[PDB]
DNA sequence: AAAAAAAAAA
DNA sequence: TTTTTTTTTTTTTTT
């Protein structure tokens, strides 16, 4: 009997593999007899134990096949095809709702019986993040609205401030919450062309720690990053479709995604400042630093960087009526869960602990 | 049974699908039965609900196929071949007439009972756009005439003015009305051959926010753009055929499209000014800014940069005899629809509100 | 039943089609039955209505085939192979005679019952174009003599003059008269490889706008152009073969074609200038500008740029003995036809109108 | 009978072979009959004598086959697929435990009856290494734990010190112990992309002697290293997934490995210093120099550079409980072997010897 | 019946086609029936009329083939393989003997019964070339011997003299006879290494117009050629193999080819002078100056710069025994053709006329 | 070399 | 017609 190419494509669609080698490796694991397999007995990785029993019959025939990478490439092309359909056909609020469901699925595994995560530690991350900027929940919601509305010159936010002020921390958390890519535009213009091609069909880009000039009076070393962004100001506007490029593929024409620019206090040209709708001035705080070294699980488990921490913040602080109709059902359930496991008094003591620089759980 | 490559060519041709991954994605959605399909029920996308019932039988066989991307490649090659033939064989009047028919089809769906667009909001777009440049309806007709009369060396228009003056706004509207591609020539000169290759068989190009050398007082960052356009000088002239590159394809040779250059008050060489038949000076106006702040639907729905806003402007202001004979009958219907839904007095109140800087609809 | 690949190759040879997508586009239009075919009934395009009835039966089978672009590649390669053979085999007067013969075929369909041109406008172009230089008929006979004789180190002519001097209008007409290609050599020297590849099997190349060095005293931007040409000095001399790379293919070696350099008043190094045969100093005239201004049809119909206008000028001025003995059979027919259209009086009158700076007509 | 592609993939997996030509050469060795095979009788290389008898039947049929590289490519693709699966799915503690197992498998061969090496020479390495830096066993355990926890922005170490001070010695030993590659960030900034592409799927990286711009007054050569490294801030941070590229391969998105920066006493900008957890001030020891001059087998055998000498240090000094529970069995066996072969007095004498700069083994 | 790929390969080997399109194009011309076709009847191209007769049957079946480019590619690959075997395995005498045979067969086409070239003008070329130096036939014959023997040190010749002394004329004639290439060593040292890469696999190289440094006390432009060339000592001597690199390609090792230095009369250092075996003082001759003007067809068809003109000089002046035994039969035929058309008295009169400045050939 | 685009075998 | 094998370019290097 022949290998079903349909079942490989179905597995790739269910797990959302863009990576042809990862799909090959995953599916080859399904060779071995389901009745005994240690990974399913451990329930180690969910993209295995949920799928092995279904795919075992096909994976045994797949292992005999002489064209295995051709099968996996078609399956990856089917996942890339659906992603390009979704980008052109979904409303941008549907795209965010789809990302929130994927994060809520990940939360259901993390905080259940199987998962390692302790919501007490993750909500301590919510408390630490809510102390970073004034009215942080409103900041997050206003960012989401901006990324959803995609208003044709009002699409980018600027994060500015010293070393260890929290810019990359909040940017990486918003990058996981919305989904997107990080781009390093400090590299020279002849390689920059392929860096920008990583934005093809993405929801956000974050331009991380871009360097200007005129910094040596502050011992900030100069670089080309801000001169590179001002050559790309066509891409930051998003009024017209730009032509993105990746190796061997012909150019794709699209509106370049919304995003965040993070920098130290270099000077920004007025032409580029015109592209940024809002600037957030991050300031280092002594108590946030003292709190983190007494609360090291926040850094080790990467809680303060995680989109799941900002999503928990939105669940805790925002009204139900702000979420899209599809997720409001799951959101109401998560609000009940947080009010069951924390009183307001535990959370208010967590924020008091942060302001004192004491360990968040103390 | 057997997969029909012909039917995929029909769907690609009717959808006018240039992208192999988009065609693959869309056609695979037809594999599910149209008796239950929620997107046929909801009628969310016209590229689906019109076609699914016809293509279900073939999409079920396509989903079992091992050739899937090869089937899609030939269909896409047929759509690109149809554009090649049209680009050589049609007069520029007929090419523009076809683009107007395509926009009028889209207007019918958009302003019909199935559609989401309030015609009153888009006619407020016509009012805002008409206040940007004096005699803008004549500017638009003069531009269309200029792009149809592909007169060598009298082919390109220059847009000049400060930050937030309207250059990108109007160029983006003309780009959608006429059809064309935006090009960035601020990137370095070794890489531009593949940027210029996007102009193959396009009706217009727009060279967007290109940067001058010098002029670093006034805080304008210098860049290669204007020198790169003084290079490439025969591309702008269009007396001679230029040679254009796509990856894995031989050098296509054609007269490079006419177009617009938008730039931010840099100094232009006399050699390059000799290529531009008309310069438009965009000037920032306080009342347009305050009008937009109070009538934000214009930016959220992207009305003021849409080709449909300019097409509605031409339908309102130009006499029918200036449109092509084939499209007269459809345009008389639209003039009747606008005069039915709008008096002149409602529209003159809209223009009065724009000059007042209050909300255009108030 | 099978496709005849030989009928597709016969169509490509008949129409001299060397673009693979254009051949696919053209031949697919034959799949509809010719008896109701509007494009045949209207006789719009000769490349369709001549051939549809013959190729219909094969195009129906071709439309069902699964390897359509392979069939077209072989047909295109047959046409490119003929162009390659005739480039190496033909005596260089037969090359120019062949090029005249299908310019005369092109004229014969322009001015016929299905025609779309006025001989008075095209001869008004001849009258205008004859004014541009002293004894223009002798100059074009000198140029064509140089291009057929192709004497080593005596192969190129230099056109210099300020803005709007006529050098591109004449080079573009000579380009169409000989059927060369225009090469932009202002790109970086390491990336001219595929652009010089366009010169393979051509009769001329025109170096439109080679930017020089030291133009600042004249407000002329500098660039790589002249220094690239001086690094191509062996290509200009033509004493040795050069190795030209073009894609889907191995490299072709040939003596590089002769040609024209057009140049806006830059400083030129003696090592370059010393090996052009003749420099023509173009300069503007007030009466030509007012004449073109008062007779817009010349520009709109591309008359003054056209090698058909220069070919008509050769009919009107040169003895019948100058043309090749084989083409004289067509030249003598056009000779009597132009006398039948125009007396010397109306020609001299329009020569006077040009000299008076009034509209060339009447 | 047909060739088993499965048995080749099995050989590739058991050998961990990811070079197509090496796999082809290795499997072609097996075609010659087992009973006669001189490589099996001499027990030359374990990758042959273990596997030949099993694969001879298949290798004879492989040696006749016409698609030998296609067979090996799939087998190499299967090994690379497992590497990419394990890269995403393992915890970093398991990655390090798998590396320690592969090292202990090497140690079995090195110090066994067939082995080629003397434990006393290698343990003299442990004594020389422990004297290089104070509390070296804690420094190495703290390093392992730092690379395993991978705390963002708290995950690179700085090895700073003058000429000949042991930096590259310890870095090479740590790089073999953990696995990883060295990077030369001093290259011109265009090359930097393909340098950084070496970090793909690696557990560590080391930046070997990054040169700065300062310190000409202390006789340190200027270079671009520190300036290039400060462009890579987000690569050192590890908060965001950076987009690495190899030659011709498309961009792969991952968290950049943690690691070590080695440099002479150039000045470090505060933005780059803020990304290093620990500065280890390496300084030259008179006694280590006089010791190596009289114990040169350490250099000849490459003992002090080797991760096996650092692993022996960890087996000697650290409690059993600090190792992963999977490998504790082997660690306990190796502690008993070391206590059997070396009295503490033998090791004490070695350290007293190197402290005096006497030959370690005296 | 099936196409013989062997007959296509045989045609390519007998025509020496490196070119896949030229092979395809010529072979398709054989598809027409031999009894009637015009190119045969004209006897115009020997690469057709010799071969069409036998290849007709194969070309008819080849015209129906679907593989046409694949067949020609294999045939061309055989001719390239033939060249690479000959390149590595021939003696240097055989390489020159093959160049001679190709030139004699090219001569026999030019001068035969179906000829196209006036043997008297080419013999006036011999008379003008012989007058350029004392004992020119000994200069030519000894130079050929030097390049053939390729003796270390005794390997380069210095062509020195005033401006307009014929130095580049004679070097160009020797290049075409021996099959070399020309180099520009004047460049600053940076790009010199890619310039030396021109020499890979060439038989002979010429250093064209080597500018010296010290001469500009006179009108001689000071340049770096001599001091560059002094440093290239190992390339000149040819004792040891040197690395050569073509752009974008890896280095190859070979003995750098023998050659000529062409110089204006700069001072030469003693160390460079030792590496030339002979210096030729070219001097200006007024009677040759006036002879050129009175005979200019020599320049118009470059007879006095063609390799065939020097080969005619060797055929006229040198004995049969000095030519290679393989070619002596064709040389005896060619000697008799010159003897029967030119008496020594008529040829001596040509030399006398040249010596008198009489350009008339008589 | 690695991939995209393209052609041959049974 | 189903299934496997082949060619060529891009990229990279270069400036
Ligand atoms: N506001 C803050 N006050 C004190 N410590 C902070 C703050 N924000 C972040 N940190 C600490 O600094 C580390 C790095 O934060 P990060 O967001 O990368 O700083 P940043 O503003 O991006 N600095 P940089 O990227 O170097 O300009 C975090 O892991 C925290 O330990
Ligand atoms: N003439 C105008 N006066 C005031 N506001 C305007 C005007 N035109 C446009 N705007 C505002 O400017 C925004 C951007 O316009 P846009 O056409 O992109 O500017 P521009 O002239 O291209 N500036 P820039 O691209 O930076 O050179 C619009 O979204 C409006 O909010
Ligand atoms: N001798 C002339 N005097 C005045 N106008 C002229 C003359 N020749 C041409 N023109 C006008 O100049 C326009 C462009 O001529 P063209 O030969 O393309 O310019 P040019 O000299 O090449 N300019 P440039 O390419 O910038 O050097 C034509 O379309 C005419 O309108
Ligand atoms: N701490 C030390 N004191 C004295 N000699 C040492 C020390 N460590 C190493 N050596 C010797 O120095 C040699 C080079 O050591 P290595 O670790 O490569 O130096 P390094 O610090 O990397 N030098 P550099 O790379 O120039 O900064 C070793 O082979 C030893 O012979
Ligand atoms: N003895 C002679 N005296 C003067 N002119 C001559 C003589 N012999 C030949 N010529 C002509 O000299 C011209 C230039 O010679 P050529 O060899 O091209 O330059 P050259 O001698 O290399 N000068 P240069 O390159 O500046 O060193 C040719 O066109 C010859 O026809
Ligand atoms: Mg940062
Ligand atoms: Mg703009
Ligand atoms: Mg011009
Ligand atoms: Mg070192």
């Amino acid at each position: 009997k022949q290998v079903s190419w349909k079942l490989v494509t179905e597995y790739a669609m269910e797990t959302k593999c863009d990576d042809v080698l990862l799909l090959l490796g995953m599916y080859l694991e399904f060779q071995y007899s389901f009745e005994m397999c240690l990974k399913c007995i451990k329930k180690e990785q969910p993209s295995h134990y949920k799928y092995h029993e279904k795919h075992y019959a096909n994976a045994a025939i797949f292992a005999d096949s002489k064209n295995q990478k051709t099968i996996c490439q078609q399956a990856v092309d089917t996942v890339l095809a659906k992603k390009r359909v979704d980008s052109l056909q979904l409303t941008r609020e549907q795209m965010l709702t789809n990302r929130f469901n994927d994060l809520l699925d990940r939360m259901d595994i993390m905080f259940g019986s199987t998962g390692s995560a302790d919501i007490e530690e993750w909500m301590a991350g919510v408390a630490w993040l809510h102390c970073l900027l004034p009215k942080m929940d409103s900041v997050v919601y206003d960012f989401l609205k901006c990324m959803v509305y995609n208003i044709p010159k009002k699409r980018y936010w600027l994060f500015k401030g010293p070393i260890d002020s929290g810019k990359t921390t909040l940017a990486a958390a918003l990058l996981e919450l919305c989904g997107g890519k990080a781009l390093n535009v400090n590299l020279p213009l002849d390689r920059l062309n392929f860096e920008l091609g990583v934005a093809i069909d993405q929801f956000l880009v974050v331009f991380e720690d871009v360097k200007g000039t005129g910094g040596e009076s502050r011992d900030l070393p100069s670089g080309q990053g801000i001169n590179n962004l001002d050559n790309l100001r066509d891409y930051l506007d998003g009024s017209v479709k730009v032509n993105l490029e990746k190796k061997h593929l012909n150019k794709r024409t699209q509106i370049f995604p919304p995003g965040i620019v993070t920098m130290n206090e270099y000077s920004v040209p007025k032409t580029l400042q015109a592209r940024f709708v809002k600037q957030i001035d991050f300031r280092p705080k002594d108590y946030l630093k003292h709190c983190l070294e007494r609360s090291e699980f926040l850094l080790e488990k990467r809680i303060i960087q995680s989109g799941i921490a900002l999503l928990l913040m939105l669940i805790w602080y925002r009204p139900v009526a702000e979420f899209a109709q599809s997720i409001q059902s799951r959101i109401v359930e998560w609000k009940e869960r947080l009010d069951k496991e924390f009183s307001l008094s535990v959370y208010q003591k967590m924020k008091f602990n942060v302001a004192m620089g004491i360990g968040v759980l103390d």
